[PDB]
């Protein structure tokens, strides 16, 4: 399968960019309870986050600068994010790491869903210890090059660590392999980490020699989040970016923007997360086929809780359904939810997982309507 082609199945990203008189304080409290972000997130399965950061949108410069021929994917879990960087960039190779639990033989799901196929992941961590596969452990820096012998370039970092301290702990191990090895330090100083941050508290300097060139607040975020990417490099350190910075670019977004929706629809990954949402959905999701469901329900312990379970899906698609068509935003998304009765019954019925396969569908239905 042809990467280019497979491009058309994400959505365009909406970000922005902030380069290292009072400013004045944008709010909204928008009145929503469901993680919206995932809206245009229907064409994907394992994982989505290529539908909120991408390496040619974000940092297509420096990819066109630096040229590099292989890429690094820390705390990279399903690989969604290195799937669309291989639809992006067709010849370049990458080596894979994220934390295992256990010894037993993995592989980026998504970005074998999406690519067809692993020969571009010329090290996916085969073999590898837990430690090994930890970014906050030496062991996982000092064995990144047990294959790749090309420099530490671009290195891109999803992870979502436990405590604040883990981002400092990846960031000083990258700093130390960057400044030590061999590969690297015959490469020189332009070497880059593209990082998940968490933005808390203000005036929290950069480890040593660790500088912010960028920061990027991504729209396909969570709104109550605090999160952001993070371009870094070695040079004089300075501040990481606050929460407060960073709520007037997730507000400015929010309220101006809307989600594009991608130009081609994955019809085998929609029915897949219709049939993981609710088992035996199917499309199109109509007025029929919402009955249909209705009617298994009625043929007839767990066994009331899961059709209970049903009955808040149907009862909210049959929503959506008999909703009007309006645009991929926050205002509507509100509007959407207020107008639901059993808002407080359906975030208490239904788990995480499924709540966010609740609105990949709801988007679905959303952008396949007039
Ligand atoms: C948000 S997911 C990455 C999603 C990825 N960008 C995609 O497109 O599928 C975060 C991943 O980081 C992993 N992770 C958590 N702590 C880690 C650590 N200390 N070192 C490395 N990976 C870690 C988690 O296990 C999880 O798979
Ligand atoms: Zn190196």
């Amino acid at each position: 399968i042809d990467p280019t082609e497979q491009l058309a199945y994400f959505p365009k990203i909406t970000f922005e960019r902030l380069k290292n008189y009072a400013k004045g304080k944008l709010t909204r409290n928008y009145m929503i309870l469901l993680p919206w972000q995932h809206v245009n997130r229907y064409n994907f399965v394992f994982s989505s986050t290529g539908c909120k950061v991408s390496l040619k949108t974000c940092i297509g410069k420096l990819m066109k600068d630096l040229n590099p021929k292989v890429l690094y994917f820390i705390g990279e879990g399903a690989g969604n994010w290195m799937a669309r960087t291989a639809c992006e960039y067709p010849d370049i190779k990458f080596v894979y790491r994220s934390l295992k639990d256990d010894l037993d033989h993995h592989y980026p799901l998504e970005y074998q869903r999406v690519i067809g196929e692993l020969s571009r992941i010329i090290d996916s961590g085969e073999g590898l210890s837990m430690e090994t596969t930890d970014a906050t452990q030496k062991t996982h820096w000092d064995l990144i090059h047990r294959v790749s012998k090309d420099a530490l370039l671009i290195t891109l970092c999803d992870a979502e660590f436990k405590d604040r301290d883990d981002f400092f702990k990846m960031v000083i191990l990258w700093r130390k392999h960057v400044l030590s090895c061999r590969i690297c330090t015959t490469y020189g100083t332009d070497l880059y980490l593209f990082a998940k941050y968490h933005a808390k508290d203000c005036n929290v300097k950069l480890p040593f020699f660790v500088r912010s060139v960028a920061t990027f607040i991504m729209q396909g975020s969570k709104l109550s989040g605090s999160e952001c990417y993070i371009l870094l490099t070695l040079g004089h350190h300075n501040n990481l970016p606050c929460h407060g910075e960073i709520q007037n670019s997730k507000m400015k977004i929010a309220v101006c923007n809307d989600f594009y929706a991608a130009k081609k629809l994955d019809n085998k990954s929609i029915e897949a997360n219709c049939k993981s949402l609710l088992s035996g959905l199917r499309i199109p999701i109509n007025k029929k086929e919402l009955n249909r469901q209705r009617r298994l329900l009625t043929l007839q312990i767990e066994s009331k809780w899961l059709t209970n379970k049903a009955n808040t899906i149907i009862d909210w698609l049959e929503h959506i359904l008999n909703s009007p068509k309006g645009e991929l935003n926050y205002d509507f998304f509100e509007a959407l939810e207020n107008t639901y009765p059993n808002m407080i019954k359906l975030i208490d019925n239904l788990g995480n997982a499924e709540i966010k396969k609740l609105i990949e569908v709801t988007g679905y239905m959303l952008v396949s309507k007039k």
